[PDB]
């Protein structure tokens, strides 16, 4: 098991805020709806409200009756995140003791509700009673996407089994998760003619495959059957056959299904007894249907459906391949609803990162690491307000919007949000996981190989070996990454040659001698390491312009792995949003800010102006790096346009990921005088 301490100050703050937020939740309030539906004493507690409202006005903080709600979804994410925080290195010993006690109380409380519910309703024994079993699988009575909500609890239980230090808690989580899988099988055999894939079910196949790994031998086949009930093979077949069926599909609905296809692959290939239990046909389909569907999905998404920050979707859906400008700009800027601002739901990138991660673990292809790094910085890290810890729903791509974050719904950050009842969007629930597990994908151990997935100052150890690796990195503020190795034994360090680096300037020095950048068949350079190894890896950052396939005149700028944004106008977090959907905050457009994002070359064409951008961002470039590399931290990166007219001439471009106090431009409108 990896242990990774994080020395990067921006990521330390991000992770510490999340631990504080997780600690602000009370177990009895998380447990209210489970208890109520199971007939157990609720101790007069209220649920946390918003998407965690239930049907009953006396238990809902806002007093509403049968509101649109997603009961259990955020409780499930909280179990995941509080578990992840036990494994991660942001929480102190004392924070971990308290959060672990809280996790144990929630896991035991849900198990108790499950068991009490099973006696009230034997036919549905094993159901997690977050809401009425009568609305499975399509919802009803204001309860939306039941299987999606249950998926979070089931996924949560696996994380608690994996990461709780409390033996009873692990055993309780396993019993709960296996009993829920048995429920899925019993429910579906009783409702054999009911389609349970038409309504969003989250990553239920994924979670159940993960349950099969933890189940007792005599339960595995039952859990595998449950998992496979949630494999949408008709979708997978289309994808495997090289179709792009995505136009009109809900994006966050779809992505986790393919992570579940990959979990099937992993579950069967990593347990020889399971692998051997398949037919020859089934065995071949692991590769020809499941892996192939996921590989092809990932590729079509990144090539044809992805914005410069690694994100996808508009109004929560995929649209026409390549029509990114159209989706981001031709859907209105009026306040409220889901319009231009509704690009790049943040859940989608949490899911894309998990898909890239399991594709990496199976294939070792460096392209998945390049994507991971890019999207982790420019969509996930970018999603957080560094003062509050809260996270985004949408990420607008058209210029002139602010970033809008959620609220706590707890006494955390009361100086910002006062006594307001929380909302607990999906994006806030994936959000808490993003920051609880923030250090889980820096390095991957595989036999005596150690893959460097991202470049961050950190220290890596693993209980399976006796080497310690300390990385110091600041890219792209400074260009040298160093590694220092201590301990005993040997290993093979695997390094990516980033596409974002100026290729001819990349240099690898190992123990004071330059090494060639020879790649293995998966794209990795390999360095033998042992005690006292010292590596300097020079990665000069490339400045580049990235347009949309459907509009050469809508252009974002990126320096090394950091997408830049222009700071346009001041924003006020108290008034800069409206509502859309179910209690979702959506950004309000600033048309004066948008007007500043016109990039008008003083002389010549837009094409010639773009050609005059230099990769090294030096004097003479049409976009010039202005910060001193040797002063300030990474977020002090700063750029200015040159040879342009109007307001853009005076703007600062800085990292998108750290921009939150102003409206911003990621994509600029290139225009002739
Ligand atoms: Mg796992
Ligand atoms: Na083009
Ligand atoms: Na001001
Ligand atoms: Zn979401």
């Amino acid at each position: 098991m990896e242990n990774v301490t994080v020395a990067d100050e921006y990521l330390q703050n991000a992770g510490k805020k999340e631990v504080e937020y997780l600690l602000s939740f009370e177990p009895d309030r998380l447990l209210v709806e489970f208890r109520a539906q199971a007939g157990l004493d609720t101790k007069g507690a209220k649920n946390y409200g918003g998407w965690e409202n239930g049907p009953d006005e006396s238990r809902n903080p806002d007093g509403s009756s049968k509101p649109g709600r997603f009961t259990g979804h955020f409780v499930g994410h909280w179990i995941s995140a509080a578990s992840q925080a036990q494994r991660s290195t942001f929480a102190t010993a004392d924070q971990k003791a308290q959060l672990s006690a809280n996790l144990t109380a929630v896991v035991k409380g849900i198990r108790e509700a499950q068991e009490a519910y099973a006696k009230k309703d034997t036919a549905n024994a094993g159901f997690f009673p977050a809401f009425s079993a009568s609305v499975v699988p399509n919802g009803g009575g204001g309860l939306i996407v039941p299987f999606y909500n249950l998926h979070k609890v089931e996924a949560g239980m696996v994380q608690a089994y994996d990461y709780s230090t409390d033996a009873e808690t692990r055993e309780t989580a396993k019993a709960a998760a296996v009993d829920f899988a048995k429920w899925v099988v019993n429910w579906k055999s009783a409702h054999a003619s009911t389609d349970m894939l038409r309504t969003e079910y989250g990553g239920m196949n994924d979670a159940l495959y993960q349950v099969a790994e933890i189940a007792d031998a005599s339960d595995k086949q039952t859990v595998l059957t449950a998992a496979h009930l949630f494999d949408e093979t008709a979708l997978f077949q289309k994808l495997a056959n090289g179709q792009d069926p995505l136009n009109g599909l809900h994006a966050n609905t779809t992505i986790p299904k393919l992570t579940g296809a990959m979990q099937r692959y992993v579950a069967y290939t990593e347990d020889e007894d399971l692998y051997n239990s398949l037919s020859a046909d089934e065995r071949g389909k692991l590769t020809s249907l499941y892996l192939k569907a996921a590989q092809n999905f990932f590729d079509i998404v990144v090539k044809d459906h992805t914005y410069v920050n690694g994100g996808n979707s508009q109004s929560e859906h995929f649209h026409v391949a390549g029509e990114l400008w159209k989706d981001a700009t031709q859907n209105g800027d009026q306040n409220g609803g889901y319009r231009n601002f509704s690009t790049v739901e943040t859940c989608n990138e949490y899911n894309m990162l998990k898909l890239a991660r399991i594709l990496f673990q199976v294939t070792k292809d460096s392209k998945y690491s390049e994507y991971y790094e890019h999207t982790f910085i420019n969509a996930i890290v970018a999603s957080q307000n560094p003062e509050t810890g809260m996270t985004t729903y949408f990420q607008p791509m058209k210029a002139g919007y602010p970033k809008v974050f959620g609220i706590t719904g707890t006494d955390y950050d009361a100086d910002w949000f006062g006594g307001a009842i929380g909302e607990y969007w999906c994006c806030q629930g994936t959000g808490i996981e993003n920051f609880a597990k923030l250090n889980d994908s820096f390095y991957f151990t595989d036999e005596n190989n150690v893959y460097v997935n991202m470049f961050w100052s950190s220290t890596y150890t693993d209980t399976r070996h006796n080497l310690t690796i300390t990385q110091t990195a600041n890219v792209p503020k400074t260009e040298d990454v160093t590694f220092e190795v201590s301990g005993t034994g040997s290993a093979n360090l695997k390094l990516r040659v980033p596409d974002w680096a100026i290729t001819n300037g990349v240099k690898l020095v190992v123990d004071g001698t330059e090494q060639a950048l020879t790649k293995d068949e998966n794209g990795w350079v390999t360095v033998a390491i042992k005690d006292g190894a010292k590596i300097t890896y020079t990665l000069p950052a490339k400045l580049q312009a990235i347009d949309a396939a459907d509009n050469k005149d809508w252009v974002a700028f990126q320096y090394g792995p950091v997408v830049l944004a222009g700071a346009l106008t001041d924003t006020n977090y108290k008034t800069n949003y409206s509502y859309g959907g179910v209690k979702v905050r959506v950004a309000n457009y600033d048309s004066e800010a948008n007007a500043k994002a016109a990039v008008i070359p003083t002389s010549g064409s837009v094409t010639d102006w773009l050609k005059g951008i230099k990769e090294d961002a030096s004097e003479g470039s049409n976009l010039v790096r202005t910060d001193d590399p040797n002063t300030g931290n990474r977020e002090t990166l700063s750029f200015k346009f040159a040879n342009v007219d109007g307001d853009a001439a005076d703007l600062t471009l800085q990292p998108y990921y750290s921009t939150y106090k102003t409206t911003y431009a990621i994509y600029w409108d290139m225009a002739e005088v």
